């Protein structure tokens, strides 16, 4: 088991056809989610399940640029169950990330940040055990 928040870094940057698999399991009274790839300060793409805005499960996408948040992209398609193992793959494509959980396709996110050598951290954190983070070339 790796500790949260986690630290994966991404040597070299993200590049089209890089996988990232991220296996956990959520907490069982788990409030947030949250993958941030990083830019420095910057992050290119924030991942955020929330489990409970306004008693509603949504996911939030966004960007971090000198610390602002951006325009906030909202999916209501919610594969997370507090309690309950996951696996979230994002694979680089040269428009979007592309993100599946439990091996079902959920959203693309354009990208916004388009220097994606230099995004070069994914931050893990929130209400899970995390049981692996890694990438692979497909």
């Amino acid at each position: 088991p790796l500790i949260v928040p986690y630290n994966l870094p991404l040597p070299g940057g993200v590049v089209p056809r890089m996988l990232i698999t991220i296996l956990g399991t959520v907490k069982p009274n788990a409030n947030r989610i949250a993958l941030d790839f990083q830019r420095g300060n910057d992050v290119a793409f924030h991942f955020n399940p929330r489990f409970n805005e306004n008693n509603r499960r949504v996911i939030v996408c966004n960007t971090k640029l000198d610390n602002n948040w951006g325009r906030e992209e909202r999916q209501s398609v919610f594969p997370f169950e507090s309690g309950k193992p996951f696996k979230i793959q994002v694979l680089v494509e040269p428009d979007h990330f592309k993100v599946a959980v439990n091996d079902a396709h959920l959203l693309q996110y354009n990208h916004r940040v388009k220097k994606l050598n230099e995004i070069s951290k994914l931050g893990i954190s929130g209400d899970i055990d995390l049981t692996s983070a890694s990438y692979t070339m497909i």
